[PDB]
């Protein structure tokens, strides 16, 4: 059993956008990392059905690519508004300790918001992954329009997972004007605009409780003219996509990287990645 795991996590707010073709970058990868487990999640629009025919793209270049490498897929799951696929090296699944388990929550009647976690256990520590869906005008369990319930959070179990990941867009935005969150952009004054960031609204409200993000040092993800690095001033310029980590056993999680990837800028948010190692 090692020490030690690395883990990565990307998730990108994709909208109607077909998955690249170049999955080294978003993954990861292209430094020569092989990390342990990887997490990616998507929010956007058709994914169930698949009108676009794209599931057959996406299976083929990443199931593809991760298989030389010697990851297993442990589940992907899809719904119409979101997506969440876990893979771990096959190195380190014992198949009847492993309990590879997902639910589903839907918090409306069209199951267009909600969330999704897949959890399983690998050398007797238990992880979970969650992603999460919210529109800005829904009724919520929370009366809030943060992508929150309780019900996605596996440290709020009687027996909380070890190291548990939630990414996606969270629906957290920065609460100033444009011309004062521009002129922030402008000066790299991340930590000033940050401090109007909703992250900590949501949790004075007891959302996201004991649930850390790492350290941001990009400027906002959202939202962009696609195809530039130009934002669209129609919105406020935010932080959309987000990775929050918490252990529910006193488990180290160290956050190595946290980064936008502005190489892909096909769409008006940029994707994010984390990678971390946990200690078991
Ligand atoms: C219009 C947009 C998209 C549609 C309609 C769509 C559809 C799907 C469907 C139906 C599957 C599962 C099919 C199966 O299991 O046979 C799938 C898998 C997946 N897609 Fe997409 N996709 C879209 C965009 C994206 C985007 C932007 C990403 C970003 C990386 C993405 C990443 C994935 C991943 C990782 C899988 C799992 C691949 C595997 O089997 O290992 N997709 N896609």
């Amino acid at each position: 059993p090692p020490a030690q795991l690395s883990v990565h996590t990307v998730s990108w707010n994709s909208g109607h956008e077909r998955a690249p073709t170049n999955l080294e970058e978003l993954l990861g990868l292209n430094s020569g990392e092989t990390p342990d487990v990887i997490a990616v999640a998507v929010q956007g629009f058709g994914f169930q059905t698949d009108k676009p025919q794209q599931g057959p793209a996406c299976v083929k270049n990443v199931q593809s690519l991760l298989t030389s490498k010697g990851y297993t897929k442990l589940k992907n799951t899809i719904t119409e508004t979101m997506g969440l696929t876990v893979y771990c090296l096959e190195k380190h699944l014992d198949q009847n300790t492993l309990k590879n388990e997902t639910i589903i929550v839907t918090v409306d009647d069209q199951k267009k918001s909600g969330g999704i976690v897949t959890s399983f256990t690998i050398y007797n520590k238990r992880f979970s992954f969650t992603t999460s869906r919210m529109s800005d005008e829904d009724v919520t369990s929370t009366n809030t329009k943060y992508a929150y319930d309780t019900r996605l959070d596996y440290s709020k179990k009687d027996d909380p997972s070890d190291f548990l990941f939630w990414i996606g867009d969270l629906n957290v935005r920065v609460e100033t004007n444009a011309t004062h969150a521009k002129s922030l952009v402008d000066q790299n004054n991340i930590d000033g605009l940050m401090a109007f960031d909703q992250l900590k609204k949501a949790k004075e409200q007891k959302l996201f409780d004991g649930w850390t993000e790492p350290q941001v040092t990009f400027k906002p993800t959202y939202k962009f003219k696609p195809n530039t690095d130009e934002y669209d001033l129609s919105a406020t310029p935010s932080w959309t996509d987000r990775a929050l980590y918490k252990s529910g056993t006193g488990k180290t999680i160290q956050p190595l990287s946290y980064n936008s990837l502005t190489n892909y800028k096909q769409t008006e948010h940029r994707p994010v990645l984390a990678k971390f190692r946990v200690t078991l």
